[PDB]
């Protein structure tokens, strides 16, 4: 199929290194742990098959008042005010993959 | 009654003042001017029945995407450049017509 | 199919409610950051079509020490200290949904 | 050479303190009696070459399910009850042998 689910994929894995899918399930799921918790501390994270997790700052972006073209009627947005966000990179190796 | 523009003003102030509206008309024309004036020269202004005139610097704002909020459809709010407004603000005269 | 992913499911709600699917991910997605930070102040959440969001306290597990059956060779488990975790609970609509 | 047996350390305490083997065996039987009854009776001994042998009372402990950490076989760690044991312990002057 077009597109392996996580799912299929821990299939996949548990036949490629004959082990049991609930043990390859709970390998690759515990990295969310550490990443969740690392990057709530600021710190940035590095897992394979070679992608970087790190923290940016957003700018906060001001309330706005408008109006609905056809109607004449007066629309709002609310402020955001700036807060944290994940960013991901991938890096060499998954940039290389189709090599 | 229908909405008193202001070529029925000129008239009702005319009825009331004894004068022909031709001079009502050129008497405001005067004032107009000289609170146009006093704003371009940075200036602020009372006029009856209790309405102030200012000048503002209003700060640049960006573009952001709204929408109508019954129905969803997206409406572009566009950005606002940094510049120098006319603002009026109702007094509290004003405000309590209705009291 | 026999499932029917989120991404799926986003585009059934659009050609339902003849909206944009860009819009619906954003609403059906919003819920997240309600859900998730009112759990981390122990406050529930009540979710459509009918789902309870809980906290609830896992009691701490001990380390333990083993043996390998086949080789005798000793093994561990480190403890695991008591925890937060959270608990869904289908409401009666989801209960009842196949009536 | 081969790990000395407890036959084969009667054997060379007999040697040593020039008494036969079967008088060497009904002194350590004695001591083995002695030590049993005042553990039997909540009493601690020491031994040399510096053993100290204590009862305890070992709380139970939970059944949790541990892995061969070289290969991913699960490996069932089962329950311990709540229970007495006899406990030893190496003193310095053991623990020293090697210095």
């Amino acid at each position: 199929k077009p597109t392996i689910t996580k799912q299929e994929l821990y299939s996949l894995v548990a036949a490629d290194t004959q082990l049991n899918k609930a043990l390859i399930e709970r390998i690759f799921t515990s990295q969310q742990k550490i990443i969740q918790n690392a990057l709530k501390h600021n710190q940035e994270v590095i897992i394979p098959p070679g992608i970087k997790f790190t923290v940016v700052t957003v700018k906060a972006k001001p309330a706005r008042q408008g109006h609905n073209p056809a109607t004449g009627e007066p629309i709002q947005i609310k402020a955001k005010p700036e807060h944290k966000a994940v960013k991901i990179r991938a890096l060499k190796p998954v940039h290389d993959m189709l090599n």
